[PDB]
């Protein structure tokens, strides 16, 4: 179980750096501990193959050892190592704490930009990316809904949840108010059913209109009384027949019964289109 480590010395370090510092003498002999000074972590030019643990994931000297490849690590993950009595992790990415541990997510419907920092927080907190859907994946952080991938989540009945579960988590760790991702409500970040969808309706009586209407405010989507093109993406109409049913067809727009919109919100996700299209053949 012991393993090999050097702890970077500061003048800012700090909270935890010096509860990690003793819990790891109370761990193991000095052999396998070593303290650097910024002067001597800079002249290092070689990847140890050993454990660096820093404070700052922000510094000169943090980049350089990045840089090199070197394992890093922040203190928090010593601390819940000890204390869990499971063995630190190998830092392919600098790892800064556990709080994200032992879960693995997936992503759909994001802003290339807005999937490069999730993937960075998730890393940054112990947790693992898996682009592709399989058994190991546990959670798919989703910034809209539609996709196949959503659909194959859903259908695997895995929580669904929006990227501000991810931030939350990440500002909640560094302002010491949490440790793990389970201490908050995942609930509270569900993705909203139609969030991405905005519908506009056709051929319903004015009690069913307005249902559909606040409904969809209801679940993250935006209705829209009349269909203009480039901001319609679902037309909820009963039969393929219509002037706003051939102008929506003509503009690729979804077409779908209501069926579509009522099973949504009952199965508790954006159901496929192709299942509930207003044209049969």
């Amino acid at each position: 179980e012991p393993f090999f480590v050097k702890f970077l010395k500061s003048s800012d370090n700090s909270k935890c750096f010096f509860k990690a510092l003793e819990s790891i003498k109370e761990f193991q002999s000095e052999e396998y501990l070593q303290i650097i000074t910024e002067e001597e972590a800079l002249k290092i030019k070689e990847n140890d193959r050993s454990l660096y643990i820093c404070d700052p994931f922000s510094g000169v000297v943090f980049d350089h050892l990045k840089k090199l490849g070197c394992r890093i690590v922040g203190p928090q993950v010593v601390i819940f190592c000890m204390h869990h009595q499971r063995c630190v992790p190998r830092a392919e990415h600098p790892v800064y704490n556990m709080v994200m541990s032992d879960v693995t997510i997936s992503c759909t419907s994001l802003e290339k930009e807005k999937r490069e920092e999730v993937h960075k927080y998730v890393q940054m907190m112990g947790g693992r990316v898996y682009r592709d859907l399989n058994v190991s994946v546990t959670h798919l952080i989703a910034g809209e809904v539609g996709s196949k991938k959503y659909l194959v989540a859903a259908n695997l009945k895995k929580p669904i949840l929006l990227p501000s579960w991810i931030k939350t988590l990440w500002e909640k760790s560094q302002e010491k108010k949490i440790t793990r991702y389970t201490d908050i409500n995942m609930e509270d970040f569900k993705c909203p059913i139609f969030l991405g969808c905005i519908i506009c309706v056709t051929g319903l009586c004015g009690l069913d209109r307005k249902e559909v209407q606040q409904l969809t405010v209801k679940h993250g989507g935006q209705y829209m009384g009349q269909l203009k093109m480039n901001e319609c993406t679902h037309l909820i109409v009963q039969e393929p027949k219509g002037q706003k049913y051939e102008c929506a067809k003509r503009w690729n727009v979804h077409c779908v019964t209501t069926q579509w919109f009522f099973d949504s919100i009952e199965k508790g996700f954006c159901q496929d289109e192709s299942i509930y299209k207003t044209e049969p053949r």
